């Protein structure tokens, strides 16, 4: 086992070809599937795993039962191989939280477990599934992190969790892990930002978040930092709004756009140079359709313009969050680290009339050869027995 | 880890001796067994394993409904240890894909996934579980491939595909390929044939494939290459015709046999010198029954003569879709390539009173010792609860 | 990997200690448990695994509608590890048998399972997953084995299969077979003799099977050979008559005892110089109960008198088929092979109101140092939701 | 492999972060989960696994009926890894048992599983899955064991059991267990007190067991030996009473308190010099709720001030038996041996109307950083479908 070096740049891709369907909901109609949400997917040098907090319940039971619920002291982190629905009978234990991040460093897997209460809240950091470390809540506001993966470069691994108030001025802070013990960690100095679920990346021995602002801002923040946890801040410029709610394309700005800027939805972006790929959803209201989009003057530029759109999912299905997720050269055996991210299909309440929440998944991994736009939706007829 | 060489012959063998039987329908009526169709074996120097696109649901459950439908973005390739019924619980997930291709070089597995809209379908090319090329729809008319395993010479694995009219003149292009990266591929120049759904197996370093003419032909099309993809076509002669439909045994032709000969099912022959072992349907207008039949001299002779005949299905009984599958040395310690088939036994629409169609499937082996015919039929009793 | 020895001698033992329960009927009222009857354990250098004939469907599903038949083209020999309810989602496949027999050499499995017609059956020999050779029927009519673990000694295994009439003179023969090859048989001329569903184990570099005399025999008909398959046969002289159906203890015969000696249960017996540990039922007239004796002098002794008695299972709970299994010194670091036994606890028809007949499983092995009597019964309540 | 040296002490800890869930009785609702009772932990060098007394049934169906039943022929020793649910898809079987122990000396496993009758039980001592010893109870009245983790120190294991009445005087043996064999044994000289299911650990060498006077003690009695078995015995002081039930806080005693002494649950405690971390539930009468206390003094002291106290489980949610486990430097990296705890969750009879009775488990481990006291329950609403 070797650590992963993380100093090679992002492979440049033309594309996004279909990776994984797990067709969660679809199977949990009658089989034994866990009601899940805030999936997300992670590498190892030697295989991809699906993670995912689930509600302590299973599918068309009634235990399903309020799981539009947030937080509960029966939410737990498990993991199963990318593709296979989240079953108790193939699914590994990672750790109890209602919020979370996982990635692995080239030798073990690093999770990030947060539980307790919402006054405070602890994260509680195991490396190959020992408990190595914890931080508790600083702000006594729900401590939260990224609901996707952290990102490793050379026996480090990053991750960003903020504590705060989601509808106004928050604390965010950075931290540097190795072999699952916090060795530094800084406070973002970010006033009028606000940063929540970063889906972060590694590049060139550094490290680049896509981010939510959940406050007034309907294009998304983003944080880079070196291993040194020397950040720089700033929004996505581009008029091609990234977040949910938001406006309809226009003039954008290099700070939050605050027209349709409260609420949102965890997304992700890749930068190139000047230039992004962004993906979002379809609906400026609502969390339905994806699409990815390049723009190839979009992270500094402020017009609507752009050169690529490809259909992930259509405007009349449900999608939901979406999360970067990366495969290193030491697991390819490329020259460059392979962007890929992944969709959470959701279904249930608010907008369906059922008693339960829970999502399904869809990846794609970047490519330079010949791709193709489609739909692919969670599938699922609503309501179900249980409702 | 070492390539499959290829370079031996086929095992000459008298008979064939059952392998495997799942019994997926009738597990499934009770259990949580993935709806599938269009299943196929494949195997390593270590193992071998059954490959089937699910429904993306499982039998007995309200989502099989309409799963007489060929395309949708829910269908996926999966796989799990020969003989296993095909669950959410022992599968592991391969491609999303509604046409399918996969075999082991010896190193490492293959897959080739098909998925996307009719008119601009993309193949996602898969060397252990990463993506490693892609290949889109050429004629924009269905791009669409073996449902059977490739085949692998000395590191190189290769398979056929199909794009155009499956009732009129089509296109046809095999492709070498080489740690899941295309390295050549060639049109093959066949006015007035029609090639579908091949099965193509490897004999002295060199690829036999025999495939489905659904155009108008009763007999099977085949194309035979080398490793450089110079290649040969030709119809089977034989007068014991091996597609479904057909007519009743007569004088065949070198050519496509006309007669009854649109539509059809995925079929196999295994060539030995003019002789030719023929796998086909008991009906001669349904997918009824199974059999298989040794004609010394029938991949050359138009004759309707022929020496064995063994039985496989009962004529009484549902068939379906047949394939080869081989066994190299390096997994069995023969010196010489073992013949093996498959049979999809389908269950359900259009010819049964349900809201699904579903398959199972069983595998024989070819030896040269006692062997004995017999019906090993799915055995399911329908309609299910949920009909 | 070292082939097993089996020059050693069996360990003397003074009692039995419990090593394994399932409770395979009682969790298949919810869960996927296969219908099955005829299980067996067998043990390789590193584990223990449950081998059973599967009806091709689940306990409480329709599908096990008319269990009670012995043959179909539906039954499979699958294993699951020692202890653990035989499940679609935790069994390995090995072969379309309705009878069966399966032991490791100390290198790889070999299994052999008999399907086809009752008149011209045929068994399919496997090592490591792998056809290696076929035999059929010599007799046509029902060729059939063990159902037990075959014997290991220096790396050839060994067998017993039947073949003609179960009511009266039949043919029985004995097989060398050396990684999944036959190398040698003979048949055994044994006049007014009857051999069904022998109990094998390895002694001293010899093979010592105790049968089942289905004809007219309600003692235990014995048979041993050398590697050379040199033998002798007898039967158990004790008058602790060993069969169900049976008369009551008397004085005992060294060939056939006439009296009760029409049909029969699979049993097993250990040989200790001239004494004997039988199991047997508790009932003379059904499979009711479970005893462990050991007879001093039973081997070659027409006396009814005993030295030891174990209750394993109580007269009022259902048993049924039991059979030996042995550790070899490979898997335990013990200087002899020690003997184990397990039961097959048949629940449903013919004696209960089901529509459908299953077993669960209990196994034990030989020790030294303190034991007890007591009752293990299947624990299931009949009927079930399906009848 | 290499044995576990227990030559280091206890890590000392500041508070207890969570370690697992498994939602067991929630997730049981639907899927197929065993009901059980006493859960416990225990690691290896290389993972940790939840073992649990099965009754041979699933929750939810019929066959749960009259689980409050301690002891019967059905119940058997299982195991899966930590967090997960107890099913018969994931679940390992260690042995047939109604009390049991188990623990890993760094090379193999050690399970120790106690059935038969009550006047006769027989405790199975296995190493590596293989029957090892064997020991018969002495007394004739419910051999009994740990139902948590035995102690491993240098290549040899121990444990305590007891045997005669659980109201009054019994009897109570030391063993040290060597690659599963017995080696050496000797009888606790304690009259006046009593002693239950101990939870026993390694430090620095020796083991120290803390357990439950279910005769006339309100307060946990201790035993503590070096590896030749020479003990001491005591109470521990502390006015904060560990036992369940229990009268109020107040002055304690170093002998047995015999106020509401009577009855109890099984429990734990970790000793640091004259200080305790106590695991009690908040109740004093009821199994209901948890808490950890920090009592500085609380080993030899009589007084009930303490300086530290965390929420583990609300006083309104259902609690049950707790114990000890440890994990050792040469899983964790430490220089010192981690002290863990789980918590059994009990549902069911007597306290809640069903007809079955069973538990889920949540557990947690030491540490030095900052930490949460919260309310972890088990979840489930009940009464379930079949009652
Ligand atoms: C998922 O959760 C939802 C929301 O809880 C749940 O729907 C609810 O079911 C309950 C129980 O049937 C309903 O509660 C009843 O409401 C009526 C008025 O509509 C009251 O009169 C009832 O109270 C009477 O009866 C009680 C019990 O005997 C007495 O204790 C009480 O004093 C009264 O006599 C009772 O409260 C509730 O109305 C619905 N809510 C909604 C929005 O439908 C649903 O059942 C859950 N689904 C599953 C599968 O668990
Ligand atoms: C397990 O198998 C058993 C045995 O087959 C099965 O019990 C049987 O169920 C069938 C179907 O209900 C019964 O068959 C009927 O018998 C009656 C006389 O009792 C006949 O009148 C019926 O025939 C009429 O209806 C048919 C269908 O419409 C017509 O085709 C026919 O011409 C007549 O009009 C019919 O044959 C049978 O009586 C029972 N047998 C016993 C012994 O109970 C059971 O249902 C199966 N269980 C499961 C779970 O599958
Ligand atoms: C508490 C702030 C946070 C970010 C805005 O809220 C979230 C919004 C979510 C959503 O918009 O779907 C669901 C989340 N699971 C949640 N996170 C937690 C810890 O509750
Ligand atoms: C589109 C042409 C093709 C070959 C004739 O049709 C097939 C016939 C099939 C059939 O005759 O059963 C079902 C197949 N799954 C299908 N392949 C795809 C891709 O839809
Ligand atoms: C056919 C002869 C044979 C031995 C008497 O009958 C058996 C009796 C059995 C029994 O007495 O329970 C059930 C068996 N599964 C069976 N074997 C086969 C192959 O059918
Ligand atoms: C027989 C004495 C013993 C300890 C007091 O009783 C126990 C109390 C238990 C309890 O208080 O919950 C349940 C146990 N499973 C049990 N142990 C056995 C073996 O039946
Ligand atoms: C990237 O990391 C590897 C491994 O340490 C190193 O050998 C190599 O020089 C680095 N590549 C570049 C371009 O710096
Ligand atoms: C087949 O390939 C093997 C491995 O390269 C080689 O050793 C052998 O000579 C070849 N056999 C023939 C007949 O060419
Ligand atoms: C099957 O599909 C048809 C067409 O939409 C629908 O009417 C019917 O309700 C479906 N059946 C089930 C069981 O869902
Ligand atoms: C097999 O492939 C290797 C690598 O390309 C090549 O050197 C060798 O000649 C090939 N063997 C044969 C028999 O063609
Ligand atoms: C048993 O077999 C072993 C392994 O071959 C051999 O070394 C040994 O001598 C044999 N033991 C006896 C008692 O013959
Ligand atoms: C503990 O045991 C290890 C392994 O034998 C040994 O190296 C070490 O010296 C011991 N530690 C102490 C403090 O005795
Ligand atoms: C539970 O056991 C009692 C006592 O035998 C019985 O009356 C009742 O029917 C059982 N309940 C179920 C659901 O089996
Ligand atoms: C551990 O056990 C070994 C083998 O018995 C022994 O030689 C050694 O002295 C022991 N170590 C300690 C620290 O006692
Ligand atoms: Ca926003
Ligand atoms: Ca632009
Ligand atoms: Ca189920
Ligand atoms: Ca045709
Ligand atoms: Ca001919
Ligand atoms: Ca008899
Ligand atoms: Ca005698
Ligand atoms: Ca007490
Ligand atoms: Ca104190």
């Amino acid at each position: 086992s070797v650590k992963l070096a993380g100093n090679s740049s992002l492979c440049p891709v033309s594309g996004w070809a279909i990776y994984s369907k797990d067709n969660s909901v679809r199977i949990g109609s009658k089989g034994d599937v866990f009601v899940i949400r805030e999936p997300f997917i992670s590498c190892s040098p030697l295989e991809c795993r699906t993670f995912f907090l689930t509600q302590g319940a299973l599918l068309n039971d009634k235990h399903s039962n309020g799981t539009i619920k947030d937080r509960s002291p029966y939410r737990t982190l498990m993991s199963c191989p990318i593709g296979e629905v989240p079953s108790p009978y193939n699914s590994r234990f990672e750790s109890v939280a209602w919020s979370a991040s996982a990635c692995h460093d080239g030798i073990n897997w690093l999770t990030i477990g947060i539980s307790g209460p919402d006054n405070g809240a602890v994260a509680v950091l195991k490396y190959n599934g020992i408990i190595t470390d914890t931080i508790k809540s600083w702000r006594n506001n729900i401590l939260r992190t990224q609901e996707s993966e952290c990102a490793c470069v050379n026996g480090s691994c990053f991750t960003v969790m903020t504590d705060g108030p989601s509808n106004g001025q928050a604390s965010y802070k950075i931290f540097r892990i190795e072999k699952g013990k916090i060795v530094k960690s800084v406070e973002m100095n970010a006033p009028n930002y606000h940063y929540e679920e970063c889906s972060c990346y590694p590049d060139s021995s550094e490290i680049t978040c896509v981010c939510r602002d959940n406050w007034h801002g309907s294009n998304r923040p983003w944080v880079s930092f070196n291993q040194n946890l020397e950040y720089q801040i700033g929004y996505i410029c581009s008029g091609i709004f990234g977040d949910n709610p938001r406006p309809n394309d226009k003039t954008g700005s290099c700070g939050p756009v605050s027209s349709n800027g409260a609420n949102g939805v965890k997304g992700f972006s890749f930068k190139y140079g000047n230039g992004v790929w962004i993906g979002r959803t379809k609906s400026i209201s609502s969390r339905n359709g994806f699409e990815m989009i390049w723009d190839p003057n979009g992270w500094t530029g402020t017009d609507n313009n752009f050169s690529i759109k490809q259909d992930i999912v259509g405007i009349n299905e449900w999608s939901g969050y979406s999360g970067s997720f990366v495969q290193h050269p030491e697991l390819t055996g490329l020259d460059c680290i392979r962007p890929c991210f992944w969709v959470e299909l959701i279904r249930g309440r608010p907008k369906e009339n059922t008693i339960w929440t829970s999502g399904s998944s869809i990846s794609f991994c970047g490519v330079n050869s010949d791709t193709v736009g489609w739909s692919w939706p969670d599938g699922a007829e609503l309501p179900f027995t249980i409702d």
